């Protein structure tokens, strides 16, 4: 659930800042980047409406002599097949491509409800077959990750490539890295989430790739900008040639970064990450390049489907056999406490959580460095008014008095079978991020050097198996309460 | 876990029919097709050992010649970049390739253990459009005609079909792109047997194999055993890898000379095949065959999202019901009295013809269901069975439950109470379903018939849709809770 967007500047909206470009309509510009020209035309007829004020550079004529003209006029060898791609009421996401000539334009086309929208820019008309194989034979997450990045900047000779993941809370952290010998080095660095605003990551989710080939250049508007049909801004989101937003272009700028290119790395329609790449100079992409890229993004999804769900379920099986007998010997015994209790089971071990506490028929028992008495007899109070199985690397956001004794009662891992029910702490870590610039709030920053934060109060990750492992018990250990009731 | 494997032809191994085949080493033929020209080398020093028969062919020089020789010597160009490549005790699922020179020749080289694999053969905005057509085809069954529609485009093979597996090993015919003229296959399920236990395991790892020539004989090894192991050449990364003969006779009875498939493999599991024939010999250029394998893999990915989705989508449709049966059942002391009545539609929850409801001691009907006297044997059966029991034919799973098939046919049970106290039932009447074989399923050799085979397998009835399975799980938690 994104915030809903403002009307543009064309169309008398507000002006950006950082408080309400959140809410920016970036995908009705009204404007292009001039690299290239781009052409609306009706969806029925083929009449030709808008047009690019740059549209007779590419073309070789002038915008008021084409405006009004229709595309079995203009395109009378392509207009038949072209059709046949973009049925009426489809999605954005399909694009129809040919190569064409005047006295060489590569054109790629896509259909928004009923209007045909065209983009034109040049084209010069084993690399990727031998980095796929090198994909599959990855044997990690991060394996993959530096093996892809690398062959990005190999096929495309980019001074910057990286492998940006997103995280839970809409930031990330660039976890591979390849780039010039010279250049400042992101790898390992968290960005906010603001850096990648709502309705972005939303944009980016449905179109898989998006570009600024010039940084400094300024933008083209439309002949007219209001969609004759409607009268209404134009969706140019499925556009390559789109006027990327101003503020991000600064953003861009303020790094020290002419052209600039991601790709989505989607997976379970989700926006799992992006593969970010930077040039110094303008850098326009030929069509060629620039698909190349689309089959590694999408082809890098599924990898990263099949590398994330396998490295998960290898953690998972190492954690079995302290389930397979946690399973048994507690199916057996009346006493809930004096078979949780014992160290043979090593129930800190399961999750290697500092302390743990057991409740059971009243009883409360512990084992491990865990607070005070009083302390956990308030911490009880607590979990009895959370409702549903709680999970929290920070307890203290979580419950403002569990701020409070940080030492032991800082993390946190809790589940119930709250009358008999488990739970282990985690003792505080002083984790160091890295921002590439500083997280609290004028406008976009300059600094992007190495920032770090030492924030007290959080605690150890919890993994992916160790979260679930947990449940895979609260299942079986259930059943084994009717033995007692 | 499949079957484990006899030793070969060429090592006094037994001969092949259709009993013994399912145990065949496919792998490990020690021959090859003579569209290409295959050699094998020492991992360490590079060092020529094994070398085809018609070696002599594509190179243009003996055997006797070159069987000695060194990587350094021979492929003085690429043996730099070609190591860096493939580094020691890698998967062999990793393929180096680049283009060559003669007095042309692509050559695809991959790493098995401790040697390495070469493979010789000639070369001389499709995929891009394509692609996206894959994007927005709006479901499975429009994804797959346009999928294989897009592989005869781009190949122009005389047949393309999507084989998609089922559970049971089977599979079926879901789209067809075809010249028009050659019969039909689409619709058809054809049997496991049809494509092995190992095989598919092979097709899982290795996403393409072909057949260029059918009637084309195979070429030997010199020498067949690896000089290092003095054993079989693991084969299965090669391309030209020779067809098992089994399977060149079944093609030759379907009447196809060249043939091809590439793997649609999901969640580390061969989920299907995209089968493609010819009618005449034919050799496909690398660069052809490197397009189709993107699609498949490709073809994959938008399965593993089509299909996730869809049932998504259907999941929704049934969770109205599901959020008045949870309010509904947690409010009345009456287990029986609340879900007895239509109001709550326990049947259009699930479509089922027929359930039964038991709950402390009381069991309770509703729908067309069988006679009093067989319901209680119904329910003895039951309480032996472990674990929600769920299948399409209960004459399979209990003998005595083929009886009376009109209602007791289907079937999908749930528990609420551990052990069989309190729970869950839905009888599903008997379906004359008719399957469409291509030749029949009963067991000599390799069949000749290929023809629109039906049968009409009384006992099963309609299979329960991956979501009505699951809604049925989720009441099962929110249920449950509400027993205490
Ligand atoms: C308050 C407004 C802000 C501005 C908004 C903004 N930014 C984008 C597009 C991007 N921002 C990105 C952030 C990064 N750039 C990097 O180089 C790295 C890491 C090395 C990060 C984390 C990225 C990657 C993009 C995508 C575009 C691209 O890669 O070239 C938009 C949307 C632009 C559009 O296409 O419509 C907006 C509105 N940026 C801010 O940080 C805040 C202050
Ligand atoms: C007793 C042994 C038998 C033999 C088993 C067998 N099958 C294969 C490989 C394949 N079999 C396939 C069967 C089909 N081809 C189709 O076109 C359709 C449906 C339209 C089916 C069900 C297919 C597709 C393959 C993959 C190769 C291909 O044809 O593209 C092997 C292995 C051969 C090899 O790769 O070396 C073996 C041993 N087939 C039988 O039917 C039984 C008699």
């Amino acid at each position: 659930d994104p915030l809903p967007f403002f009307p543009p500047l064309y169309l008398g909206g507000p002006e950006i800042t950082t408080e309400n470009c959140e809410r920016e309509p970036i995908h009705i510009p009204g404007s292009i980047q001039p690299h290239g020209a781009l052409l609306t035309a009706d969806g029925h007829s083929g009449e030709v409406l808008q047009m690019s004020l740059n549209a007779a550079t590419f073309l070789g004529q002038e915008p008021t002599v084409l405006r009004g003209q229709t595309l079995a006029a203009l395109l009378p060898e392509q207009w038949p097949a072209l059709q046949a791609a973009l049925p009426p009421g489809c999605p954005d996401a399909l694009q129809y491509r040919a190569t064409l000539d005047w006295p060489h334009l590569s054109l790629t086309v896509h259909r928004v409800g009923e209007l045909l929208i065209l983009e034109f820019e040049p084209t010069e008309a084993h690399a990727l077959r031998n980095a796929m194989f090198a994909l599959e034979s990855a044997p990690n997450l991060r394996a993959l990750a530096e093996v892809a990045t690398q062959t990005v900047r190999e096929l495309t000779g980019f001074d910057r490539v990286m492998l940006y993941k997103f995280a839970p809370d809409a930031t990330g952290e660039v976890i591979a890295e390849a780039r010039r010998e010279g250049l400042h080095a992101f790898l390992g660095h968290r960005f906010p989430a603001s850096d990648i605003p709502a309705q972005a990551r939303a944009l980016y989710t449905r179109h898989l790739l998006r570009l600024t080939a010039d940084t400094r250049a300024a933008a083209v508007p439309l002949d007219p900008v209001l969609n004759p049909q409607t009268n209404a801004p134009t969706p140019l989101g499925g556009a390559v040639l789109r006027a990327t937003s101003p503020m991000h272009m600064q953003y861009l700028r303020n790094m020290g970064v002419g052209s600039s290119l991601s790709v989505s790395v989607v997976v379970g329609g989700q926006l799992w990450g992006l593969i970010a790449c930077h040039h110094q100079t303008p850098y326009v992409l030929p069509p060629d390049l620039r698909t190349t890229l689309e089959y590694l993004g999408r082809l890098l999804s599924l990898q990263v489907q099949v590398k994330e769900a396998a490295d998960v379920a290898a953690f998972r099986q190492s954690l079995r056999e302290h389930h397979a007998r946690v399973a048994l010997a507690a199916a057996h015994s009346l006493s809930p406490h004096d078979t949780l209790s014992d160290p043979a089971l090593d129930l800190l071990g399961l999750m290697r959580a500092g302390g743990l506490i057991l409740r059971f028929e009243g009883r409360w028992q512990t084992l491990g460095e865990v607070p005070p008495a009083p302390a956990v007899d308030a911490l009880l109070a607590w979990l009895e008014t959370q409702p549903g199985l709680v999970q929290t690397d920070a307890l203290g956001q979580l419950w403002p008095a569990g701020a409070d004794l940080a030492p032991s009662a800082a993390g946190l891992l809790a589940i119930s079978v709250w009358s008999e029910c488990l739970v282990w702490l985690r003792p505080e870590l002083r984790l160091e991020v890295a921002w590439g610039g500083a997280t609290p709030d004028l406008g976009p920053r300059h600094s992007f050097d190495t920032y770090l934060e030492e924030k007290r109060g959080y605690a150890e990750p919890w993994h992916p198996g160790e979260i679930e492992e947990a449940q895979d018990l609260r299942d079986t250990l259930t059943g084994a309460l009717e033995h007692h009731h």
